[PDB]
């Protein structure tokens, strides 16, 4: 029973940890666990030497990385194949265009107006999803158009942009490489990942 | 007792927890900590709902970042007064020069050079000390002298440079306002402390 603060913020310590041990593989004791806690707050010899323990925790960071390290290669792998494998139908499919960088892309409305520059801004309103669907950024929430210089996108855009007239709209589909590649650190994006874009080019305009 | 890895790795990982809780003043109770990993491992139904969880690590983290800069702020005012105890001792001292940045500073053996100026470069040997006679950092150490530009380093530092002919020996007693002031990121320097350097200016070399 959790009668006071005391109980209840330790209680909620715990589950907290025991939360993120059990969504990360990590199989640990909680009544090991507490008698190393109290050992260490109570000033008592602790059962284990500094050093036994420094090679525990060290062993521990050690294999968690490659297990981290090799979840994250299984996923990457898995989109990659998974994009290819889109790619490989999209290609066949009616309008769709291959670049050599391997771009995909179909025009939805031809524009008339100029063709960006590797040095120009662009307005532009846009829908980016996953393969699966998933949208992930859309002007239409914001409920205003989006500027960007074409050469500070990443470069699946770069290479759509300076093809499109002013006033086109566009569904580009981006292998991976010409979008984030392995990345790691954003969570919308998972690695290797193929994207989709509806992009509308509303304006061109040069600089100085 | 520990017979296996996973008791002597969970041990570890609660002996860790209860060194960085006790030297922290959080008063926890290992037995319901115990109880909660354990309830969230097993994905039992939580004692406490997801709501009063959240309130309670929620002021757990108020009540700690507030005891944290309590202590700061202690600690801050208490290297501020120690640095104006020994600066009024200090002015008195014979050859003490006082500026009126506050800077003070002794010529140990004044040089015959050039003075720096504030967008040169210059060659120093230099040893510098904490009130209590504690070192952090010296170029004795490195054996071989240091570069800095005058407008680059603390302005304790600027403004003693500025003054010195090339070839002299000063020290100098810089209070914390011309160092680092109210820091509160690197472990060598505590906040608001007033530092004594040994400065030998070896050399100064202008810029294009
Ligand atoms: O090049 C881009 C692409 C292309 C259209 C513009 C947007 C912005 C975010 O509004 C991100 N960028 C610019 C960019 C992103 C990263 C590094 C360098 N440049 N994206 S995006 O793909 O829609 C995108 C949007 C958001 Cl909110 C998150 C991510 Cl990870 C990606
Ligand atoms: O202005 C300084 C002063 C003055 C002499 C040169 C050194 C260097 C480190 O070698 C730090 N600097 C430069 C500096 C430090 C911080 C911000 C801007 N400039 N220090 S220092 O006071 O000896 C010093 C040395 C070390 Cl190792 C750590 C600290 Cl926190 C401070
Ligand atoms: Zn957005
Ligand atoms: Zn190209
Ligand atoms: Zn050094
Ligand atoms: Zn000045």
């Amino acid at each position: 029973s959790l009668a006071t603060d005391k109980d209840k913020l330790s209680y909620s310590i715990g589950a907290d940890l025991g939360k993120n041990f059990k969504n990360q593989g990590i199989d640990v004791n909680p009544e090991a666990m507490a008698k190393g806690m109290q050992d260490a707050m109570s000033g008592a010899q602790l059962a284990l030497t500094e050093q036994q323990m420094k090679d525990v925790l060290n062993k521990f960071q050690k294999d968690l990385m490659a297990k981290r390290t090799a979840e994250f290669n299984k996923k990457a792998d898995e989109n990659k194949v998974k994009g290819e494998a889109f790619l490989t139908e999209n290609k066949n499919k009616p309008g769709v265009v291959v670049l050599p960088s391997g771009l995909q892309y179909k025009v939805i409305n031809s524009g008339n107006g100029v063709k960006p520059g590797k040095s120009d801004t662009v307005t532009v309103e846009y829908t980016g999803r996953l393969i699966d669907g998933t949208v992930f950024d859309s002007t239409e929430k914001t409920g205003k158009p989006a500027t960007f210089q074409v050469s500070q996108v990443i470069p699946g855009w770069t290479e759509a942009l300076q093809l499109m007239p002013a006033g086109s709209t566009w569904e580009i589909y981006v292998p991976s490489g010409l979008a984030y590649g392995p990345r790691s650190v954003g969570g919308p994006i998972g690695p290797n990942e193929t994207l989709i874009f509806k992009i509308h080019l509303i304006s061109v305009k040069k600089s100085s």
